[PDB]
């Protein structure tokens, strides 16, 4: 499209963006551990809980990247897990919400990152990958193109970010290295690169500089269409004591929302965060979307 007023519509923010822009270049809000919104069992909450509203509230808030963690059960279906504990949500439940959302707003697209979160239930018939691919990915909302994905190709579809290994069906982003608790950079497809900052379990101080430091690298390398930058602003530590992702999220979100507002960057990469809501001060998701003002 052409006006800047069109990024202010959360439900349809990607409408003004040009069809030829690689998804890499776009600045996208994303949600960390998206399916933990039904955990209300207290101690589960202080540990597991990273969101408080549903996939649709999340989507009508501009989120276009979803951190999905699953586990294969006996019933031969994939469910959503937070480590060893079961969220009361399933993969089918995610996929349909993404479909009705995407049907009401065909201009958008959604990126689903799938990772096998826990070990397969004993009586499962097939492996995690073969199951997801034979019973779900075979659906056609799934974009099946590879390489450096442009936006034209994905409107209407679900783009897959593979965080599982033995895959046989082509589509979305190829699985890549992803080392534990760090900030790293690797190659995805022949044509792409990724810098990821995912230091969960680290101190507030170190957390806050890893984010900004990685944010600085992207604002600068802004015209590099062939380079994704993922920035998880989520920090996870010993809950039960206001050391919960909420407590940190109520600091890190406004903190960084502002960091982008003042710096007026052109690109901020993909910012996966906790507690997407409307309590916090400047709104991290709105600032991230707005930084796309430069592509319009």
């Amino acid at each position: 499209a052409s006006s800047v007023n069109e990024l202010e519509n959360w439900s349809k923010w990607m409408q003004p963006i040009p069809d030829s822009i690689p998804l890499a270049r776009i600045s996208i809000p994303g949600t960390h551990d998206s399916g933990t919104f039904k955990l209300q069992n207290p101690i589960k909450q202080v540990w597991g809980m990273t969101q408080e509203y549903d996939f649709r509230y999340q989507m009508d808030h501009g989120a276009r990247i979803f951190d999905i963690r699953g586990r294969l059960t006996d019933d031969n279906t994939i469910v959503l897990h937070h480590g060893p504990l079961y969220l009361y949500v399933t993969l089918h439940e995610f996929i349909n919400e993404a479909k009705q959302f995407l049907k009401d707003n065909p201009s958008e697209t959604i990126i689903m990152s799938l990772k096998k979160e826990y070990e397969d239930m004993k009586g499962a018939e097939d492996s995690f990958s073969s199951t997801f691919e034979k019973k779900y990915f075979v659906d056609p909302i799934f974009l099946k193109t590879e390489g450096n994905i442009k936006l034209g190709d994905a409107r209407g579809k679900i783009v897959l970010l593979k965080r599982y290994s033995g895959s046989n069906e082509p589509g979305g982003y190829n699985n890549f290295y992803w080392p534990d608790n760090e900030t790293f950079t690797t190659t995805v497809n022949q044509n792409a690169n990724v810098t990821v900052q995912d230091k969960y379990k680290v101190s507030y101080d170190e957390k806050v500089k890893s984010i900004k430091d990685t944010m600085d690298e992207t604002m600068n390398n802004s015209e590099d269409l062939n380079h994704l930058y993922i920035n998880f602003t989520s920090l996870s530590s010993g809950g039960t004591a206001w050391n919960s992702p909420y407590y940190y999220a109520s600091y890190i979100n406004p903190e960084i929302a502002n960091y982008i507002k003042q710096k007026n960057p052109a690109r901020v990469g993909w910012v996966i965060q906790d507690y997407i809501n409307e309590k916090w001060s400047p709104l991290l998701y709105q600032e991230v979307i707005r930084a796309n003002k430069s592509l319009i």
